[PDB]
């Protein structure tokens, strides 16, 4: 099984103290620590065999390429992809889906076509949709959600009509924790002859992913919140999808042959990554998912949801303190606190060291469902421990009695 | 004066050999090698202060974001925009180019519109504007060069009318070496009621930008290209016309206002930054730039000046050998063997230590316009030595002997 202490000695950040008291990290949804393997990844490149990849074929040049290339393979065996064709680097999530709704919805929507989508997504599953069906005159639809927060398969089946050309949902909520059916919802988008757009940014670091067995026909994820470098991310798509849609971008590296008025494009990957590429991002992420992959995703989730179940149970036994969404969830508590802004529970929980964040998490039609303006939320991932979330109710306790008394 | 020694001494990658010789490395037009003082930036952010930015405003989160934010800063002063509102850090130039055709030309364009570029640009300044004028029934035009592969002003009268709204070129040739005369283009492009976007992949990492002093509407720059972080760059654009341009991409962080249907924007330069940026990219960026203004970019340029003027010396001593470009350059040099195609010389240089580039660098028109199908390419930094130079030249006649021999 995995070792908690074994595991948090890899994380060089989580060994300080901030306003004199040990560092309570509880923002992993937001973005996760990197252990040295990935650190000592990016050294490791810049200090020895950084050259630009698919162009000058000198020896530095060759393990550049080689480097980034076996990354991309790294990534197409982690979610099961069938091909490194379907694996596209981008910045992250966001991009990826910008570069759905750019290329494949803009030139596959027409008037009287529906994208649907539901209330609890983030923001970069919801504006790239709504610019995407105003530039076409398609229409944007919301499934509903029930009462805990969850979505039902009923009413994916209403929402989803034959006049749908795409569902995009995401796998896992950052607000909510929710877990949604994404295989079922894909059944359904299929059966009405839709495609479905997932957004893998929760899911991904926390739970195995096989794209074969969910049959997605897009994954979007971030590297930053899976133990990855910043700035980089990836787009699956299915390959007879991405062999039909139009470059996001255009430059060095994704043509084949350019006139001074026509170009032709490279074959996939490569087609979708225009110009130098985010070379030690991608290598990096590559050695965050050698890293998850050895402690086992299985042992990530399994202890996530351990810490999950316990946090629920703990914030159950304080007064005046709301959760949101379904007691089956994902490693992240989304509450207030009765008669307390959310914004100053953040405030004194970092005063006691304890990150979290407090807003409306780039969810603000979800703050307007759950009838709230803002929310806080503590987040967990694989270095975090039970004794954390002690410290994190025991500071809510003295919270709400701190803003009681004055 | 700056001392090469002491400089190299920071940059552990040159100090290793390759096919049993020291590395030898004259590929940076390609990608620049970096300082302990860049990588060390990235280790010390992952090691210590990693947290998402605008976002949760714990203590590292705000560590994070002021750090994000100052390295804005630090890249504003350096090409002396006027505004952090007008610096938008991105992907690299290619991103930054396809923002601008994206954004700015494709919103800008009607039929009977020119868009000027030249025949010696990359193709990350091609092909954006390409399917700008395709999507927009403009037009497409090219400013022809001279015999020496510099644009003289007369041309760019002709080529430039009062139907142009866009004149695109680069700073510096990553083939030609030449430094086109960016700030009389701005002002004929300015007299005719055009913006110019300028390319400065090839200048930012060698020598001065001022903005104000160039008056380019657009400019854009790679972070791998001048000592920093693989997978960022910049975008810069006057502050009025970045006002009216629509974001190139959605999602969370650029909105202010999120309805089921409709959102409203960030000011800048937020707007164009949708999504977790790329933070750790940017900040060692920044790392870069405090670097290279420690040495002086006027050192700098003063240091490749006299690189290729030895260079080009040089290669005039050697039989048969074409150099490409004009006599007053940039610090690269693009040339052929007779009777050796330049995929050879370039293996016969790595089993040298030797790294170089072969082939069209990404500027197929350019080649077509030099009557040649590929070329190699030895590019020059603030590292490299006239030494280096020495074995170049020397690799290149014992690579003209081997081949006349068999
Ligand atoms: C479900 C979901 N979908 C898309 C994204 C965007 O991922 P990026 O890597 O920013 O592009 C995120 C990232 N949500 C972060 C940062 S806003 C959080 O604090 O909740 C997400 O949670
Ligand atoms: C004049 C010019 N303009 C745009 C670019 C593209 O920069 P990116 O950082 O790849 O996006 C480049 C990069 N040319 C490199 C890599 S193809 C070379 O070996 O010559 C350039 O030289």
């Amino acid at each position: 099984h995995m070792n908690i202490t074994d595991i948090r000695e890899q994380f060089p950040i989580l060994h300080q103290q901030v306003n004199g008291h040990d560092l309570v990290y509880l923002d992993s949804a937001a973005t996760s620590q990197k252990p040295r393997a990935v650190i000592e990844t990016l050294d490791k490149y810049y200090n020895q065999y950084n050259s630009n990849v698919h162009r000058g074929v000198h020896t530095l040049g060759t393990r550049a390429t080689d480097g980034y290339e076996g990354a991309r393979e790294k990534v197409r065996k982690f979610i099961n992809a069938k091909s490194m064709a379907e694996i596209i680097f981008t910045k992250g999530t966001t991009t990826s889906l910008n570069m759905v709704a750019l290329s494949y919805a803009r030139a596959n929507l027409k008037p009287g076509d529906e994208v649907v989508i539901t209330y609890m997504e983030h923001h970069a599953n919801i504006i790239p949709w709504q610019q995407a069906v105003k530039a076409t005159g398609a229409t944007l639809k919301y499934i509903p959600l029930q009462e805990d927060g969850t979505i039902s398969l009923e009413d994916v089946r209403e929402t989803v009509t034959s006049n749908t050309k795409i569902v995009a949902v995401s796998h896992v909520s950052n607000v909510l924790g929710t877990v949604n059916p994404i295989k079922e919802m894909a059944k359904i988008a299929h059966d009405n002859g839709a495609v479905i757009v997932v957004d893998g940014a929760q899911s991904t670091p926390h739970m195995k992913i096989d794209v074969q067995d969910l049959d997605c026909d897009f994954f979007a994820l971030s590297s930053h919140k899976m133990c990855g470098p910043t700035g980089v991310g990836v787009l699956y798509g299915k390959k007879a999808l991405l062999e039909n849609m139009e470059p996001a971008e255009f430059g060095g590296e994704m043509i084949d042959f350019v006139g001074l008025y026509e170009s032709t494009w490279k074959e996939l990957p490569w087609k979708f990554e225009a110009g130098t590429p985010i070379i030690a991002g991608a290598i990096g992420l590559g050695a965050a998912i050698d890293f998850l992959e050895e402690i086992g995703l299985d042992e990530i989730s399994r202890h996530e949801h351990k810490l999950a179940a316990y946090a629920l149970e703990r914030f159950r036994q304080l007064d005046g303190v709301t959760v949101y969404g379904p007691e089956e969830r994902a490693g992240l508590v989304t509450f207030n606190l009765d008669d307390v802004h959310p914004h100053d529970v953040a405030t004194v929980l970092d005063a006691e060291g304890i990150a979290v964040r407090a807003g409306h998490h780039c969810a603000q039609p979800l703050m307007k469902w759950l009838d709230v303006t803002a929310t806080a939320r503590a987040s967990f991932y694989l270095y975090n421990t039970e004794e954390e979330i002690d410290k994190l109710v025991e500071a809510l306790q003295k919270t709400k009695e701190y803003f009681t008394n004055v």
